[PDB]
């Protein structure tokens, strides 16, 4: 009669919480959704050996079109456990899964993990700083979206930083790299020419948060665009004027050019 | 040798990592604050009982003022952890913590624990549609502070939400509620007349996260200004123009007044 919403955390099968671990343990059924996000720190086989229960992986479709038929079915006679990558709800249509239970007569609760919305943190930039966030995609066809770099100028105006999350393939396991997302972003600024995004403006990235070893680079683009910053996932920031504080953590742990305790504070 | 910042989480001992947990019972010394966030579900006592070590609870002078005093020297021989409620780099100083150590020559590492900041997921709010973040702080004396309501009017102007972290004196034991925050914004909005918070305004309280019954309410503040929502720690939430879904979600789960589910697109 009940279903949980469990988090799964950042990189591996650690990164899960004790009470999600525990809770997690003692459901009769367990499902997971890698297509929102991957574990790059681990694999399917260590969360499961770790959980030490059998656990269905479930596709884009069977969430979005049938979790009333898939997950919400077995919750209403048995404990369920339904695994995300990072915090549960994050993903934005999830939170409306919750609805679906509520709408079954199912109770549902919620076990939070690290998300990169916070984890971000450990760039050094103030939290309360952050702006909308954005998430870059590939241009395709016809078809050519240049939204997120509007949402870099919104913000930026503004004093504020942009997170940028960048275009994933789950199922074909293909990421967009943090080097790829500044070439198709001085491609945007090419074409509507706003000032926003240039070789001279400085951006951060953070790659395997939550591993114990996290890449965190911060410098000019035209020396970071072709800069190997190691396996993904990648996530890209934009960050607005800097606190001083900010730009001496940025200098002091992510190597950033002491050029922008003057530039860019 | 090495220092670990690790966080423990949301309301209980057990929102820890199961990362940070192995790595907190294996530390030489385990060090600790908790005046940066209240965690309303565990004690010192449990937190001990879980690590399996003596924690020492530092103060806001102690950690501001001599970090380097008291935790740094053991790090150089020993591996030593400090832990601290939350996230530790989420809405606290303690990222700036990480250049003394380097400075003294000590390694450090970040271990994340679910954050306040991610987990406003569970309140239906499409997560990237937060803008600026801000923190409402108690007037003192003859100093009202009033930076809080021109975030909500900067964020509202752009269709954005404003998560509002709440003040705390720990060390007074005092936890400023939503229902404070409410009245400290009406006197604001009497004084400045912006039409920023008034009691029309649509508001999302969301109590003690991480608790496997969370307080979440969405209302008028006219409404909810005097409503009891349970023990803190509690953040407010003035959201922006909502998608369907969304209102869907505040009235479904929240219970907000269903006449939210008619948006004014
Ligand atoms: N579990 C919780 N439920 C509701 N509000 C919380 C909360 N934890 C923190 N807060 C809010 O955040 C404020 C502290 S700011 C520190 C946040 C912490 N580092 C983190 O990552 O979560 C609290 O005063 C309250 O306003
Ligand atoms: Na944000």
């Amino acid at each position: 009669m009940v279903l949980y919403f469990i988090g799964l955390g950042l990189y591996d099968e650690r990164d899960i919480t004790v009470k999600g671990l525990e809770i997690a343990k003692k459901c009769d059924y367990v499902f997971a959704e890698f297509y929102t996000s991957l574990m790059a720190g681990t694999t399917l086989g260590r969360i499961q050996k770790l959980i030490g229960k059998e656990i269905r992986v479930l596709s884009r479709e069977d969430v979005e079109l049938n979790f009333e038929n898939i997950v919400l079915p077995l919750a209403k006679e048995n404990d369920v456990a339904f695994l995300t990558p990072g915090d549960p709800l994050v993903a934005t249509t999830h939170a409306e899964l919750r609805i679906r239970a509520k709408r079954a007569g199912v109770e549902s609760y919620v076990i939070h993990a690290p998300s990169i919305y916070s984890a971000v943190g450990i760039t050094g930039l103030h939290i309360y700083k952050f702006g909308k966030s954005a998430t870059v995609a590939y241009p395709e066809g016809n078809w050519f979206p240049t939204s997120y770099y509007d949402v870099i100028k919104e913000n930026a105006e503004r004093g504020l930083h942009t997170l940028m999350f960048l275009d994933i393939k789950a199922e074909k396991r293909m990421y967009m790299t943090a080097n790829e997302a500044m070439e198709l972003l001085l491609k945007v600024e090419d074409m509507k020419k706003g000032g926003v995004f240039t070789d001279d403006t400085l951006v951060v990235v953070l790659a395997r948060a939550g591993s114990l070893n996290p890449t965190i680079r911060a410098g000019y683009v035209k020396d970071l665009i072709r800069e190997d910053f190691g396996d993904p996932p990648h996530i890209l920031i934009v960050p607005g004027k800097l606190h001083i504080v900010e730009a001496e953590y940025l200098v002091e742990i992510a190597g950033a050019p002491r050029e922008i305790l003057r530039v860019n504070v």
